[PDB]
RNA sequence: GGGAAGGGUUUCGACCCUUCCCAAUAUGGCUGUUCGCCAUUU
RNA sequence: GGGAAGGGUUUCGACCCUUCCCAAUAUGGCUGUUCGCCAUUU
């Protein structure tokens, strides 16, 4: 049943070694079924489950035709959100370790335009982007989509909907028709699939898992009202006591209100919506990833594509407008063979929305009884996050950040979480008790023989 | 008088009085009204009669100090002439605050040009080589060009610069004003001149043989005896400023080496030296750090050296226009000058072509039966202080630093020239090393600067 | 560029504009006895 | 790019290229116990 990456017999041995080191020991169904047709040059439209590895699936076929000696853009990837753009760019950077000096650049809003322009002079090999800033660079004349080879659209059903299709049509004009086009998504409405064929030539359709074929996700539904949702959420949080929970809302107002309620209650919760600053969005995502926050209250911005390692619980505070969005947001848990729980709240006005979800997945809604009134148990964050002014621009790697952590300041390697290396900064998770001591001792410390400013993400 | 035509702003009229431009020269008074009216002009005038200011004054009335896009372009045959014209234009544009005038020419690194070119300058003085490179790489956008000036157009329009000038015009919009200035105009080039102009008005102030008060003497000598004759004549005239022109670069360097071997303090300017060396040599010779400057035809056009005493045609130029240009380096701005020319038996042809062009009988001189060879010591040396415009070095800064803080008074300090990356200052030879070694501290505008004796 | 402060669009994304504050060996302008003063930009 | 040493074109200009230093949160690539390796460009 298993299929190794060498069965494609077209990847270089360096790429096989890289995949073996990165932990890609066996191909997932999407990769095994789509890669040979992709790297043969076919325009492809691929559907797969949530968390089955479509990102690396198109990234391998993207990298296979990248001339590193050219130093010109020959691969473009389009994402619907900025955080997913960063994540896809990072996964592609890790995959592109068999090609030295492979410059991949991220173009999305929030970031400074001048820095992107100054970095865009040394033309990058691959560009992961959102249509907004990419359309700006194409109009001002900084991105050259001329020697372009592959154009990938991740979560393509969202990129071709009524909202993004106009910006996408504006973008594809700067791209040549003599290109390969890959359209990857987890859900494909037939009304969207019919229109999809306007950016591909004789596309190969690859539906791998059926519409109701989902990863191991147990679902529970609680019947409640609009006012009773917040106390019910607090009760369910104090009942299960999870470590990784994402609460999805339908508006930014509801999102921020639920976050404030869970915080005043005493349960560790951060907020991720489109009204905060992009710095706040990036740092909130980082903090929630490294366990500096128990709950992440987020709108549909964090519903597609995001890969939060070992997410335990998803809570539909309000059912999404479309059932595809429901599938995407419950797919945040049970990623890469894992399992998970997705509990959805249902007010009287949304009982119909839960029925299309029932008919689309062929599942019987496991309506659960709400818990009894109890005093709420607080959910504390296991650790905190330190932000160090450094990043890739300052040539800082996880090895030296960990070295400075267990070197002169004298801490323990077991009290250190994930070290994320961002372009301008580097974030490091440190257990709650040791966090403040580490921050105080690092302000007067030296990393790579240089004193660096550090801030405890309070 | 500059009170006429009622086009110049009141600030510029007061500015001209500050810079010493009291009266209008013939070329200026006859050309400016047609220039700042929008007409394309082709002007011929005396060497050293003010053509630079003539085209620069019209090249500043039609500039928008608010629009930070390019608006003018001047083309020169050499890099030093480009620097000179840029400095002249900056000195004129003191009435328009925050007026950026850039210099695009070879020898300079591409990086400073690329970085300073993102903030588009109002005027660009350039050589066709680097300007074309910037136009191809897409760093200069001539779409908003109002006026295009070509100084010494007969050299810019000959067969050597024909393809380059055409490729540069290719990037320029046709709807533009065009000014073509020169001292000499060969009729064959004047016929073709109309290809970059719209119904051009020809303004020939001075005739082709109407020269400034330059006295010319011709000496009969063999090829071997040229260098001894030069060493004897330099000792005999004992000049303060002398420029010796040669026909090849190796002849130039050899003549310079011989003049140094007889201890007559000569510097060299030719196309095989580093551009840093060329610029520093021109600076040193200008401020009086050398008595003799041996140069090829690179220094034959445009260069304005204040009160040049003597010109020496070691070899007669291949073309008569080049001869007129290289002898016009003396007797500028109403002064007089002397131009001695050696004529070997192999050069009698060109001496007649010259005599036909100027319509004068050649004064063939007889040297003394024998004269010794005296030395020629330079009156002062030059110090190069790092900084320039990066540190926003001002002449007042260098002057106030050299006085008191080191010891020497203002009488021992010569010409101060502020360049982009450095600043050069002339100091008497006696107080030269004392100044250098007391300047090693670094009391130069609160920032210690590396100073060096150019030697 | 880095901090603040707002609007516009807005189911959600992706976006579109406004004001101060400092940083800049980011660029330029200023009288020939210096250590400074103004204008654009990142 | 800051310093150098040259070659080619070579009537003269305007130009083209190479070798050694040096150093750049200039543009990126590289090992979860830090003070580094190398690919461009300036
Ligand atoms: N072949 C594989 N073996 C093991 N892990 C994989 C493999 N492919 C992908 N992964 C990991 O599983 C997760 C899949 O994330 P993702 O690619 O976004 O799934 P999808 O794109 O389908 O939503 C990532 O953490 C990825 O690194
Ligand atoms: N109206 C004027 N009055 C006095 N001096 C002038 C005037 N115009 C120009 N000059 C000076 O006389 C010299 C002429 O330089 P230049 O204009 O290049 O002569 P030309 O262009 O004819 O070869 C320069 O030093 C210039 O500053
Ligand atoms: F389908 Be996964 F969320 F990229
Ligand atoms: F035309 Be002049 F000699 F600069
Ligand atoms: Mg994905
Ligand atoms: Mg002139």
């Amino acid at each position: 049943g298993m299929t190794a990456f060498s069965t494609l017999n077209v990847l270089p041995p360096a790429q096989l070694t890289n995949l073996n080191e990165l932990g890609y020991l066996t191909m997932t169904p999407v990769q095994a079924a789509a890669l040979p047709a992709i790297l043969a040059g076919k325009d492809v439209r691929v559907q797969a489950k949530t968390g089955s590895g479509k990102t690396a699936a198109f990234g391998l076929g993207l990298l296979q035709q990248i001339d590193a000696s050219l130093f010109q853009t020959q691969a473009l990837v389009l994402c619907p959100t900025r955080e997913l753009a960063d994540q896809v760019a990072g996964e592609l950077r890790r995959l592109a370790r068999f090609l030295p000096n492979t410059k991949i650049l991220t173009l999305c809003g929030g970031q400074p335009f001048g820095m992107q322009r100054d970095s865009l002079q040394h033309a990058p090999h691959i560009i992961v982007a959102t249509p907004g800033r990419l359309l700006d660079h194409l109009q001002k004349g900084t991105v050259s989509l001329d020697a372009l080879n592959t154009l990938v659209m991740d979560e393509a059903d969202r990129m071709l909907d009524m909202g993004f299709s106009d910006a996408i049509d504006d973008v594809i004009r700067f791209a040549p028709a003599s290109r390969q086009t890959l359209l990857f998504s987890a859900t494909w409405p037939e009304a969207i699939a019919a229109i999809s064929g306007r950016v591909q030539r004789d596309p190969l359709a690859i539906e791998i898992d059926s519409t109701d074929a989902l990863p191991p996700i147990e679902q529970q539904f609680y019947e409640t009202s609009s006012k009773g949702k917040i106390p019910l959420l607090q009760r369910l949080l104090s009942l299960h006591q999870p470590s990784s929970c994402v609460v999805f809302c339908n508006t930014k107002k509801d999102c921020q209100a639920v976050c404030d309620a869970l915080n005043e209650v005493g349960q560790s919760a951060l907020s991720l919506h489109g009204d905060l600053e992009q710095r706040d969005r990036d740092q909130t995502l980082v903090r929630f990833a490294n366990g500096s926050a128990r709950v992440l209250v987020a709108t549909d911005v964090a519903a597609r594509g995001l890969d939060i390692k070992s997410l335990e619980l998803v809570v539909n505070f309000e059912l999404a407008w479309d059932p595809e969005v429901h599938v995407h947001r419950i797919g945040r848990t049970a990623r890469a063979g894992n399992s998970g729980l997705a509990i959805s709240f249902c007010a009287p006005e949304e009982a119909q929305r839960a029925n299309i979800i029932s008919d689309m997945l062929q599942i019987k809604l496991n309506w659960q009884t709400p818990p009894a009134n109890s005093s709420i148990a607080t959910l504390e964050a296991e650790m905190a996050t330190l932000c160090i002014d450094g990043g890739k621009k300052a040539k800082m790697r996880p090895g030296d950040v960990l070295g400075a952590l267990t070197g002169d300041i004298g801490l323990d390697g077991a009290d250190i979480g994930k070290i994320a290396v961002h372009p301008a900064h580097v974030y490091v998770a440190v257990r709650q008790a040791v966090a403040h001591k580490a921050w105080k001792q690092l302000q007067g410390g030296k990393i790579k023989g240089k004193t660096c400013r550090v801030r405890l993400l309070k």
